[PDB]
C-alpha cells in the first residue's frame, strides 16, 4: 500500500476515467464507422488509456505504436511497422503539455501521406504550450502541475497507478 | 455494433478477465514487493492485458516494450530502451501458443544478465507447444483454436474487443 502514500491529491479518479473512456469510445466509434483507422499509441505513457479507450470503441480498427524521446529536438526510438499512406490515423496520447511531441508526429504522418490525422489524449495541460497544438478529443484538462499515474511517470515509476494524481513534496526529496 | 456479429462464441468474458486481473495483480504485487521490476510488454498483443493487470498491481515498478516477429527464426523489430542488467524482469504477454516467442525473449534477457525473469500471460494454449515453455502466472487456459480479442488480432483487427472470442467461419472466407 505504498504508492498511494506518495500522492498528495487524486486529481482524476479511476471512476471518472472509466466514465470518460466509455463516452469517448462511443463517439470515436461513430467517427470512424466507415473506415478501418490505424490507432497509434505513443509509448510509453499512452498504453493504459489506449487499452481502456479502444476496449470501449466498438469499430474495426488496427493498432501500432511509436516511441519518441523529448531543446525541441524530437527523436524516434521506435517507428511504425505499418504504412500510413492513405490511412486514417488516430494518435493516442496520455498528455499534451508543450505540444512538441505531437507537433512532430502529426507532420511526420502528413509527410507520409496519411489520409487524415486526428489525436485523442487522456489529459491536456493547455498552460504548458510552447507550440500551437490541439487534440480532436480530450479526456480531461489539468492544471499547471506535474501529474503522475494512468501511464504518466516520475522517473519511470507510478505509470501503473489506476488514477491521476500529484506527488507529495518529499517524493521530490 | 458490428465486430460482435463476427464472433461465434465468447470464450472468456470481460467480467471474467476483470476478476482475474484483480486476483493476479495482488499476487504479483506481493511477489515484487521488495524490488522495482521492469515489466516488459510484448507488442502488439500484450497491451490491453498489461494495462489492466498493472493498474491492479499495487507496487513500484517500471515498464518497457518490445516488438518481435516470428521457420522458428524470431526477429526483434523494437528492442528495449532500458538495460536489464541486474533487474528483475516480468514479461507480459497475451498468449503463449508454440512457445517460440517467449523462449527467444527469456534467453535474450538471461544473456543480458537479468537478475530474474518471470512471465505473466493472459492466455495459455498448451496444446500448441513446440518447445518447452511455461509462464509463472497464467490468466486462463484456452483450447486448440484460433482466438481473438483483448489484444489478439486476426489480420491486425479485433484487438480492441473487450473479451476473448472465436471468429465465425465466414470471416476466414
Ligand atoms: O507535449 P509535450 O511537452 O511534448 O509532453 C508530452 C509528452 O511527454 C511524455 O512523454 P515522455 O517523453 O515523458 O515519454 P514517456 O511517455 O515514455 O514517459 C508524455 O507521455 C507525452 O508523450
Ligand atoms: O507462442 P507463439 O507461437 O510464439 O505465439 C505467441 C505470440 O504470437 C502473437 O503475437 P504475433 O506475432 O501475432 O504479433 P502481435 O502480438 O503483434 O499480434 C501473440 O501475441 C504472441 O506474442
Ligand atoms: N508524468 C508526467 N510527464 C509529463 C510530460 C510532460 N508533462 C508531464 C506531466 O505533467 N506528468
Ligand atoms: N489472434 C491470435 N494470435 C495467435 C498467435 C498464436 N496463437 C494465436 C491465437 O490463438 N490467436
Ligand atoms: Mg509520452
Ligand atoms: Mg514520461
Ligand atoms: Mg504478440
Ligand atoms: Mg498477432
Amino acid at each position: 500500500a505504498m504508492m498511494n502514500q506518495d500522492i498528495e491529491k487524486v486529481l482524476i479518479s479511476e471512476e471518472q476515467i472509466q466514465e470518460k473512456v466509455l463516452e469517448l469510445g462511443a463517439i470515436i466509434a461513430e467517427d470512424y464507422k466507415n473506415t478501418v483507422p490505424l490507432a497509434i499509441g505513443v509509448l510509453k505513457g499512452a498504453m493504459p488509456f489506449m487499452a481502456d479507450l479502444l476496449k470501449r470503441t466498438d469499430t474495426y480498427l488496427e493498432m501500432d505504436f511509436m516511441a519518441v524521446s523529448s531543446t525541441g529536438e524530437v527523436k524516434i526510438l521506435k517507428d511504425l511497422d505499418t504504412s500510413v499512406e492513405g490511412r486514417d490515423i488516430l494518435i493516442v496520447e496520455d498528455i499534451i503539455d508543450s505540444g512538441l511531441t505531437l507537433s512532430y508526429l502529426v507532420d511526420l504522418f502528413k509527410y507520409r501521406k496519411a489520409k487524415s490525422v486526428k489525436i485523442v489524449t487522456l489529459l491536456d495541460k493547455p498552460t504548458g504550450r510552447k507550440v500551437d497544438l490541439k487534440a480532436d478529443y480530450v479526456g480531461f484538462t489539468v492544471p499547471h502541475e506535474f501529474v503522475v499515474g494512468y501511464g504518466l511517470d516520475y522517473k519511470e515509476q507510478y505509470r501503473n497507478l489506476p488514477y491521476v494524481g500529484v506527488l507529495k513534496p518529499s517524493v521530490y526529496s
